[PDB]
């Protein structure tokens, strides 16, 4: 009776993902039966399906790496999860775009159920990525600056909020658009100090434009090409640019002068590798940290369009969009307002 | 009575460098009068004159940053240099392409005069750069591998020798040429384990071609563009590519997959900054290290064309060449064999 979004081959998700009926496994001693409640469509999910990603589950595969589920049944040896608990995947690759599944308890992390459901559904990827990038590369103190691009993305909005919660001052690059003023005010209300366009970023002058803030030692990039070079250019001598997303045909470009004379560092960050390298308990501590930020009103989930699993086609469609209408989240529960 | 190579404006060294007659300063309390013996033409010297470099001495300026000189006279307060001592600049910017000069003793580092003159003349830049890059980024142990490009360059040959002296195993990329076999044997006799072309490097297969050696954790780059990407591709997960030279129009290009999934690091190295950041004593210790490698027969100076200061025009000409005939060194002493 399980309904799932399964791809049999790599390609355009719009074309290769289909809604199939699977049957449930048996609940072994250390297994957990879950009912998925919600699961976002994230760039990494799209890349997995397209076949350009560092982790590519065996085909045919279930789409999605992130989501929150409710524990329904547990195996005879399990003492640390109970019916009713909320859980999220311990790492990528699990396949979250479905109604029900049976997972080893070690594959799951309990999340408090007092936070909003949509927050739990999106806690495990974007906020974790943001927090990790802010902590793991440069030691930042209150008053220090951070610059990033794609600032309106899931990670970008989480960086704004978490950076603000850390007392950091953000310069947030976005793409040029007609409703820039509205976007700017919105990001500022999440805590952004300044919001600038890629066009502004490219100006020679702009490097020393915001006189009343320190040069950033950390830059967060997911765009690449010339844009990534312009982000680099904004760094203080010895600073680091961390790349956490992008495209195959838009490599990161670093001028020889910036590497040599400005002693800049280029790094990557991959949350799945972090999770692989660390214990479930260490990931749980990160989750609890973020849960506290949520309860303290220091982190809130972005604007989301809830789409029933059945209408997944339109949800995929929307997340492909260059200027993404609004984040898409697949929901397996009926809400107070029906969505046809 | 001083003869010097002086540029009044930035441009093609072939065009903007001229041989002028200067007069000597007075020897103050902490000053030293030196007679230059030899000075190489290095890429950094060319970049200074072209006006694309991180350090650009005030114009009109004397060409050259490297050389060895003999101390002739010293100021009344100097107790640590004596007539007859060999000296080299403590850092870049000094102006070494001339017959005589007066320098603050703090601007100079004594070098033992038991090593060959041409070695002393070239010790301060290329071997230092090689050694520093091998030590300062990845902790390499005997048996570990290093990959580099422009392996036939001054730095490249020094890396081969110093890496060999450290018990490291080198993969040495060079440009495709008709006399590749000869070049390969030559680099192997300096200690290179393998010598491959840029063409070979670009082959997908070649990444796991040398079965009997470990993947390198360190890559040394001075080429940029696609070549730099192909060098990166050879690194072990978590490895570092250090860039120490290149051109403005050939930035380093790093694919998103390599940064993210392979967790590669890109860095720069600038010897002048190292020297600025460290004490003269720390630079002297590096020099003594390299002097020991020389006396131990573990480091030898590359093949050099000695050119009198007067014939500097042809020396500049030769060092511009894409495939540099052979390294050019300006000499201020007559040798056993006259050079018209
Ligand atoms: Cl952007
Ligand atoms: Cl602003
Ligand atoms: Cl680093
Ligand atoms: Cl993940
Ligand atoms: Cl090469
Ligand atoms: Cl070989
Ligand atoms: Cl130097």
């Amino acid at each position: 009776r399980v309904r799932a979004l399964v791809y049999g081959h790599h390609g355009d998700p719009a074309k290769v993902v289909e809604l199939k009926n699977l049957e449930l496994a048996a609940v072994r001693g250390s297994d957990v039966r879950v009912k998925m409640l919600a699961a976002p469509i994230n760039p990494s999910d799209i890349n997995m399906i397209q076949g350009n990603y560092g982790l590519l589950p065996e085909l045919p595969a279930v789409g999605g790496n992130e989501g929150v589920a409710q524990v329904v049944a547990v195996g005879s040896n399990v003492t640390g999860l109970k019916p009713g608990d909320w859980v999220i995947p311990a790492n990528a690759g699990l396949g979250t775009w479905r109604t029900e599944a049976v997972f080893s308890e070690e594959a799951l992390i309990q999340v408090p159920s007092d936070i909003p459901l949509q927050s739990a559904a999106t806690l495990g990827v974007n906020p974790c990525t943001a927090y990790r990038m802010l902590m793991d590369f440069e030691q930042l103190q209150p008053g220090d600056s951070v610059i990033q691009n794609a600032s309106n993305s899931g990670v970008g909005q989480a960086v704004i909020q978490i950076a603000a919660a850390l007392g950091l001052r953000t310069i947030n690059v976005v793409r040029d658009r007609p409703d820039i003023q509205k976007l700017s005010d919105r990001l500022k209300s999440l805590g952004a100090e300044h919001v600038i366009t890629e066009e502004e970023l490219r100006r020679p002058e702009m490097k020393n434009f915001f006189k009343d803030m320190p040069q950033p030692r950390l830059a967060l990039n997911c765009v690449g090409g010339k844009s990534s070079t312009e982000l680099l250019r904004q760094l203080a001598r010895g600073g680091t640019m961390v790349t956490y997303g992008g495209m195959a045909k838009q490599p990161v470009v670093a001028s020889v002068s910036l590497l040599i004379f400005k002693d800049l560092k280029l790094r990557g960050f991959w949350l799945s590798q972090w999770k692989k390298d660390h214990s479930p308990d260490q990931f749980k501590e990160l989750i609890l940290t973020l849960c506290d930020l949520i309860r303290r009103g220091q982190l809130t989930a972005p604007a989301c369009s809830q789409v029933p699993l059945q209408d997944y086609q339109s949800a995929l469609e929307a997340s492909m969009k260059p200027f993404i209408s609004s984040k898409q989240i697949l929901t397996m529960l009926e809400h107070h307002h029906h969505h046809h």
